[PDB]
């Protein structure tokens, strides 16, 4: 641990400063919370009215927000770019990650003789390499886990421990599984029999994770009867997710912890579904659009925008009823206010 | 390119079943039936495809008895069946795609059995699994890469193990059961004794889990052991991914519940019940025979009669459908006060 | 085994409690109060169960000295305690079934345990379970077949982990801890920046998970790292199965979150606190002590006062269940509204 000035600060960060340039800082906390010496960031507008009194020796504000808090006698930085990147810098700056202390190939680590490892990966204890396995150049295959028979892990993607990624699936480059999740796992489908029994079918199909895409938490992914399940590139899913089978994830997408999509269901570019949020089967999810948490998409989205609720109606349309169910007492004493003036005889 | 090609006649000997059209046809491939091209394998599937049959371009199509029968005159090439045309699809696919095992034959050396345990024969244990004391695997077996099976815990013959499975002390697996890769069974239920002010303490849960034989159990999913009865699955049952068994629930007979479900403690499932994803189920009720709940249906009370059910609390479809309804039909319904409150006189 | 049979002297002796009825009663398992039939223990602690008091053909019943009061004139087999009825059931049920471990005692030798990390004494480590670099294991630990205790990690006294558990770096488990399998502690959290073309950059998350005395973590729960400050669960909380600890979550003292429910971003969760099945609350809002939140609730705003919460968006009891019921009321409602207009000549 190091402290810096806010002078200093400001020169390795490439950035503008304004005020008492000699405010030491040993730390970093939110806007909220900072003491004179911990450092912050200001990115939103419903955040802005924490700022006023905020006793942190270093407020990184952008160029915009620092237009309607200039005058005041706290310590800047000012930036072009966003104040959360710049903020990660400064984090950065303090605490250092740490490994597990195994590096390289761990002894114990099973790998099949038809299993191609590449150089520099990193294999934790008691990890599993199936049949014809590729690891790719400089990964990090975490402690138990295991890498399905004839499944590829491009280069630089980071499997953390007690991973479960089945035969057959395409992980692309620096991609990062959080641990326990379960790639390639069997899609819900069975033979609807005579007796209303259910009989099993061994599901073949593909599971393809592209490049730059980061799975959560025991998330589960199903492949396909035969056809293909993708995740498309840039696209992060939290934690305790269910992707079925065949489902497209369109890219630079995001998923929020516990949210559901039911099978053959597209989901298109830059997609925001919210927390515990279900989409249902066999439908399409335009561009651009951005659920809410706890959504019930049963009809295929065509347009982007909020949506919410269930079903899934635009965020004004749902927040119009949300506030005409509430009024709902309200509406029925008009009734009562209307069935006294119909004391009409003559 | 494809792995094989066959004619439709080979095709159709190889299934050992028979066949109306050109003998002679090469077959590469499988598709969906309205994508199938004349190098392609598809079945119709008693569902829709009407007109979607007679425009088929398919190179062969696995249709059940009763329903060729009824398109007899058509020009397609058939291959008719006494089975599910969609189980024997399944055949025809497997032929291009086979399926795949990890590539570790027999008992691996890395897998620790306890001396008390008794394993049959012709069973497969992959590297790194734990069969603790006096556990019984069954024959035909197979337990999957690190997976647990728990103190006097038994495997019935047949039965598929996935990767990190965690089968606890106490429970009892049938026949032929396919468990997903860390689907937890026999963790301890959430139940507690309270105490000086509001204050909890743990209860150790005794009860079984039973699941009985052709049942399943998806990815990542959980059930709970009973405080002292016992959690069961019934002959034939589905159980989805990320769904929640609590202490004590009784699923009946050839039921389904789909991703991320829950039901609470001591609720008595019955046969042929579709739990809709995302859905929940209270505690101490009991759900009847040929019950379908939609998605994310929260259930309050028991329900009696079969049929289809939505909504939080769960109602019978029909009145969910007409609630949704009036309540998006409010605007409408407060300008026929509004416009009818401006009739003001005397 | 235990096809084990007691007389109800005998139980009473075992169990230091008043009685009523025939010693010689030949009890021989534990039962349902619904359910008991005569060669059956059963208990009566919630009131709910006072209904199948009456027509109980059990052969002994586990009952408060108030509640025997209460139902005194009747004529069966009690046995009386000043203690939780419950918990005086839980040593009968404890006669008849008796627990079991896996059979590896100790430290079995196929763990891996880094020459840096500190094991305590009489602590169980199963077969393939892996201790990461300078993690320390309290006194009388369990730790579950194929386990990682990650990096920095600390482990506290009579803590039990359960088999496969992911204890990722820098995370601190409390005295007494008890983890399911398949639990995930220290993931990283949910939190990217995105750019001015959609694509999203990857925030690295550095901060802690802190997991207090006496709380427990149900099956494949995951619990995330803040981004610099830390997520906590204190003292005596019970977390079930299925659980999204989202990062820089702190929850309360006592408080009880039942599976499948989420708790975003940042936010606070007061003591004594009842979160429902499958309930959401958002990020950035907090919860007051002694909250109940009924299963499904929607949490959209901060709850400031005590009480029963439910609905999406949350409203308390008394209001959603009167707004629940004029949706219900929406037929009957607009028939209203039909005959105010019948009369218009
Ligand atoms: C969440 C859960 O799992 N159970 C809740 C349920 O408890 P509840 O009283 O139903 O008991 P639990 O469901 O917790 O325990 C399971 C077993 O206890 C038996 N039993 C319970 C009480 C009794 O006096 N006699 C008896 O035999 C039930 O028949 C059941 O078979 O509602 C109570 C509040 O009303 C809560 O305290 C519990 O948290
Ligand atoms: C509730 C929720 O879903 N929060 C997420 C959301 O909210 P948001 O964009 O607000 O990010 P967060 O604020 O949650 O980031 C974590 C920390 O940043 C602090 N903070 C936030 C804004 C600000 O102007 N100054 C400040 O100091 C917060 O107090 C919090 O402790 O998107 C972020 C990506 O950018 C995630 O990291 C957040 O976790
Ligand atoms: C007859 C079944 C009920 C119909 C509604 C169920 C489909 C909606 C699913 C909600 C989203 C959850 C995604 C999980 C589905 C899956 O993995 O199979
Ligand atoms: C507090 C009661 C609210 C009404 C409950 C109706 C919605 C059902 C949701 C049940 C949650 C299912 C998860 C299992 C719970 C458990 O493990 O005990
Ligand atoms: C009709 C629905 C309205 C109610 C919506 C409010 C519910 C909020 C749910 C958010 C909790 C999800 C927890 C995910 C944790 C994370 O973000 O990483």
């Amino acid at each position: 641990q190091s402290t810096y000035s806010l002078e200093q600060l400001a020169d390795f960060l490439k950035v503008e400063f304004q005020g008492n340039g000699a405010t030491l800082l040993s730390g970093v906390e939110e806007i909220e919370e900072a003491k004179t010496a911990h450092i912050t960031f200001l990115d939103n507008e419903k955040y802005a009215k924490h700022l006023k009194s905020s006793e942190a020796g270093a407020i990184i504000i952008s160029r915009t927000q620092f237009q309607k808090y200039r005058d005041l006698n706290k310590n800047f930085l000012i930036t072009s770019e966003s104040p959360s990147l710049v903020f990660q810098k400064c984090l950065e700056l303090f605490i250092t990650p740490v490994d597990s202390g195994f590096p390289g190939i761990h002894p114990t680590a099973v790998i099949h003789p038809t299993a191609i490892i590449e150089d520099h990966v990193c294999i934790e204890p008691y990890a599993v390499v199936c049949q014809h396995a590729h690891v790719g150049s400089a990964c990090h295959i975490g402690s138990g886990s295991v890498i399905g028979a004839y499944s590829t892990v491009g280069e630089h993607s980071y499997i953390h421990p007690r991973v479960v990624i089945r035969e057959r699936v395409s992980i692309g480059k620096r991609v990062i599984i959080q641990p326990g999740a379960v790639i390639g796992s069997c899609g819900f489908g069975y033979v609807t029999s005579a007796f209303g029994q259910h009989k099993h079918l061994k599901h073949l199909g593909k599971v393809i994770i592209e490049d730059d895409v980061e799975i959560g938490a025991n998330t589960t992914i199903d492949r396909g009867r035969f056809k293909h399940s993708v995740v498309r590139e840039g696209s992060k899913i939290d934690n305790l997710v269910q992707i079925a089978h065949q489902v497209e994830v369109g890219q630079h997408s995001m998923i929020v912890a516990q949210a559901g999509i039911a099978g053959s269901t597209k989901i298109g570019n830059h997609v925001i579904i919210g927390g515990q949020a279900g989409i249902t089967g066999h439908i399409c999810i335009a561009d651009h659009v951005i659920m809410m948490a706890q959504t019930g998409v049963t009809k295929s989205i065509t347009s982007p925008g909020i949506y919410g609720g269930a079903p899934a109606r635009p965020y004004q349309e749902i927040h119009r009823q949300v506030a005409k169910v509430r009024n709902l007492p309200r509406l029925e004493e008009r009734i009562a206010a209307l069935e006294k003036l119909v004391q009409k005889l003559e």
